[PDB]
RNA sequence: CACAUCCAUAACGUGCGCCCAGAUAGGGUGUUAAGUCAAGUAGUUUAAGGUACUACUCUGUAAGAUAACACAGAAAACAGCCAACCUAACCGAAAAGCGAAAGCUGAUACGGGAACAGAGCACGGUUGGAAAGCGAUGAGUUACCUAAAGACAAUCGGGUACGACUGAGUCGCAAUGUUAAUCAGAUAUAAGGUAUAAGUUGUGUUUACUGAACGCAAGUUUCUAAUUUCGGUUAUGUGUCGAUAGAGGAAAGUGUCUGAAACCUCUAGUACAAAGAAAGGUAAGUUAUGGUUGUGGACUUAUCUGUUAUCACCACAUUUGUACAAUCUGUAGGAGAACCUAUGGGAACGAAACGAAAGCGAUGCCGAGAAUCUGAAUUUACCAAGACUUAACACUAACUGGGGAUACCCUAAACAAGAAUGCCUAAAGGAGGAAAAAGGCUAUAGCACUAGAGCUUGAAAAUCUUGCAAGGGUACGGAGUACUCGUAGUAGUCUGAGAAGGGUAACGCCCUUUACAUGGCAAAGGGGUACAGUUAUUGUGUACUAAAAUUAAAAAUUGAUUAGGGAGGAAAACCUCAAAAUGAAACCAACAAUGGCAAUUUUAGAACGAACAAUAACAGAAUCGUAUACUCCGAGAGGGGUACGUACGGUUCCCGAAGAGGGUGGUGCAAACCAGUCACAGUAAUGUGAACAAGGCGGUACCUCCCUACUUCA
């Protein structure tokens, strides 16, 4: 089936030695190797990942290439290519996509496997967080409170991700110890495959039917090699960055980047300029925004919808850290769907909502509860539960307006909301307007 | 630091609509007449006007009483509302004769019934004068400590919207509108309000356009906003701690024990002035996305005789500006969280909102009250509608006569038409014998495919097919032209229009004369027939040649750039019996650097497809002049949508299926009593038995098709 790479990347042209990163992965080859040997390469033409609830569908056994990829059947990948990077709602980290083709919908597991190949080596943390993670939520909560006690701190801004798809440093750093020192080509001839017909051309990735949903993998690497020497120079300087500000460093991610333990912002420049030189050394990318708004001791930056600055408002601090919740992620998240106008009722109400004549109601209620759910998960360990339920207030009258509006009455939202509501205390009934909100903005949040 | 409130109010959705003849049957409409009304009290005066005045009376005048007279007002009838209240319309049922049921037949009785507003014409009509409402509960069932923190007896010690219920006792808003009484002028070109359609792009609002031509002007409503705790989570108050302020420091501060150096308390909210401190009422504006408003509630602006005064004088919000007051208050940038200047508590620090914007001259219109000044008047000077009745005259319809062709539905009408005896004992008797039917009769039973029944009919008869003059219903706004038939009539003079021309309108109507025999009329639905937009199906389609936006980029040189030619087991080596159990020449891979034609597009070398042939044109949101309440003031300009009440143009895009009503085909289930069939009795026909293969027939299930004035979804 597909032992093509199982042979290419494995034997790896040992004229002289090879995949040398072996003192930590020498039998770490055959483990996952023989996995795929019977995970993917077992007999599959049409399976192990894809449509059928995880897996590809066996409509024609999808063997038209899969079994016969000894030379990939290859030779052009015409596959009209376009551009694709999809932003992410919370904790901005764009999630590009591509063109769904059974061809691409098997290239997907192919690159899954090449991931696992490059997975076990010094790659770390499928999507972002220096610690090996998988979720944003772990990235959302864990790393942050741990440090920041050092003032004078900074962050990152360079867009540099789908703009700086360098594609030269890219293929220079994809498979160094993995490319067979000679004869390793039947891998990326069909990864370098952004073909088109518009009297123009752009190859190999922009969220490409060759390169659509795999930028996670690729860009994560792209940055990872950077972060390696980044950390080495980090420790090289971590000799007053943990020892200057003290008398009374860095961590890596996907899109934005903290500066960990701080000493002498008088060297924050040092950091950023060195970065740039390096950001311009081998990937040759700039400092979008000249990045970041140095706190200069404490002044709150923003990461992923949270931060630290080391009457609707009150807080407690000291020699301790903190993890800020915000309002701009809700502010326009209100002016989007006509959900309020803060210049109407005395500081903050849900003065109104949008929908007045629309489809059935209980679905809209579940919709409310759904965005609330999101809010909860999209807000882990950040303080001020009271702003959360404050917005919940700022959501009630609005959603209840919309409920009533189907009746098309006299603003009879009173009796209307009485015809339902987890908050009216009456399926013609709101299951949750605040309950699950409290539940999940406490669980997986307060710990 | 919890808990919590965000405006309540009805529609519009009635039933009708054709054709002409008439016109009090009634009614309406309008106009003129006459009377006829009623005016706080009387005089005045006069008609019996009218309210002007005189004097008398009354009521109000909160800008917080108290007396003076100023100041205003004093009915009635209408218009309306609010509630109760029969009753014709309109509705269903008896009801009722009725094709013999298709359809009619509804003051019976039936509830009702301001018909879902009366917008094409009010339910009526009596009354009554007040209902729905809110904002305060009046009365009952009631609460936490009894202000020390309690535990104690709620020492009702004591509090009813106490907070809940029952529930308002009382008020206000609810609950009104008009109605005759000097002119003339100026201050109006007054101060002030008013002038671009169905509509396109342009974003630095600059305006490139039209049913705008006006232009200027081009950026911009706004927030962004409180230090004398405005620290404690938005407006909601309570729940606080923090700091200062202690008061008993208890047995509470009703009577008992632990209280504490806490646990209540006002908190602890700065110095002036300043004003009403204040409502209510009226008036204007904000009020809540649906579309219309109404009716209230809240915010804002004004509002409501003079002194004699008692009063009058205060707490408190209040406003200023200072101080100062901290969170600074944000900002800006540096620079420690507590520096740095700035900021008015926003300077920007934006952000949203922002694009023939607004604002400026477009003069377009009028320019009330005409407010004030001038003159005039000044017999109380006058003076004429306010309705009611009648009168007359015109008028009139969802009123009064006669007028009914196109297609459906139904079946009576014998409506007319077309459907006919075996069997012997195998022959007259004859089946209207003695076998032997449907049909005749009746509920019709066995799922249909037997009605039992007796003779019967064994043409009787009832066969179905029609037709079905009938009889109904159905369309009698209105949705492009002609054109057709159905009636040439009934207005015959009189303005679709008879004609000519002229006003003739963003498509008519009216004026000079046409005609008296149709000269108009023609009728009156309705369908028909050809054209015209619709929607689709299909037939159908372009790189037809030129350059270009350079995919085509094969080929060729390049980019000799390294890496090749083994689906393998393969863990640093084993590499797979493999040149090979680790050795190329070109064939993939490099800005394809150029072609190269397909894939465009337009410039464009451009010929019924770079578009056309047979089978659907419904649904309009209302539609500008032509109004439509016209909408609203009228002092004007000008502001909305009721036969889809647009009546056309244009505007413009919606272009659904299902519930499934009923018919259609097929598929099945069943069924095997009758005629199918078999065999048996029987002389046969019938009886007997099998007989489901659904031969038909019906029951039933699916789906299909019609089917959709059967129902309903963008």
């Amino acid at each position: 089936t597909m032992a093509i790479l199982e042979r290419i990347s494995k034997n790896s042209q040992e004229n002289i030695d090879e995949v040398f990163t072996r003192l930590y992965r020498y039998l770490l080859r055959p483990d996952i190797y023989y996995v795929a040997y019977q995970n993917l390469y077992s007999n599959k033409g049409a399976s192990t990942k894809g449509i059928l609830d995880d897996t590809a569908d066996g409509f024609s056994e999808e063997k038209i290439k899969k079994i016969i990829q000894s030379l990939k059947d290859g030779t052009y990948y015409p596959q009209p290519v376009r551009r694709m990077y999809i932003a992410k709602k919370n904790s901005k980290k764009m999630r590009p996509l591509g063109i769904p083709t059974f061809t691409d919908k098997l290239i997907q597991e192919a690159v899954r496997i090449i991931l696992e190949s490059i997975y076990e080596p010094v790659f770390e943390d499928v999507s972002h967080g220096f610690r090996p993670q998988r979720s944003c939520h772990t990235a959302l909560k864990t790393i942050k409170r741990e440090f920041g006690g050092a003032r004078w701190f900074v962050e990152g801004d360079i867009k540099g991700c789908f703009d700086n798809i360098d594609h030269v440093t890219l293929i220079g750093l994809i498979n160094l110890k993995i490319k067979d020192m000679k004869m390793s080509q039947l891998i990326y001839k069909f990864l370098k495959a952004g073909y088109l017909e518009n009297w123009q051309y752009h190859k190999t990735y922009s969220g490409t039917p060759q390169g659509g949903i795999l930028s996670p993998l690729l860009a994560n690497i792209y940055l990872h090699e950077l972060d390696k020497f980044v950390l080495q120079l980090k420790m090289k300087f971590d000799r007053e960055s943990p020892e200057r500000i003290t008398p009374e460093k860095y961590v890596r991610y996907a899109d934005d980047f903290i500066i960990s333990v701080k000493g002498s912002k008088e060297d924050c420049q040092w950091i950023k300029e060195q970065l740039k030189l390096f950001i311009h050394n081998k990937l040759k990318m700039e400092l979008s925004e000249e990045k970041t708004l140095i706190t200069h001791s404490s002044q709150p930056a923003r990461f992923l919808g949270y931060d630290i600055r080391v009457v609707k408002k009150r807080t407690l601090n000291g020699s301790v850290e903190l993890l800020i919740p915000l309002q701009d992620k809700i502010r326009q998240f209100i002016f989007d769907k006509k959900i309020a106008i803060q210049k109407k009722d005395s500081s903050w109400f849900p003065v109104h909502r949008k929908y007045l004549i629309r489809s059935t109601d209980l679905e809209i209620i579940t919709i409310y509860n759904s965005e609330l759910r999101g809010i909860c998960n999209y807000y882990g360990l950040a303080s001020n539960f009271n702003q959360l339920n404050y917005f919940a207030y700022l959501m009630e009258y609005s959603c209840l307006k919309t409920i009533a509006s189907k009746h098309k009455g006299t603003l009879s939202k009173t009796i209307s909301m009485f015809k339902d509501g987890s908050g009216s205390w009456g399926i013609s009934q709101a299951p949750v307007l605040y309950g699950y909100a409290r539940n999940t903005l406490e669980n997986r949040l307060k710990a």
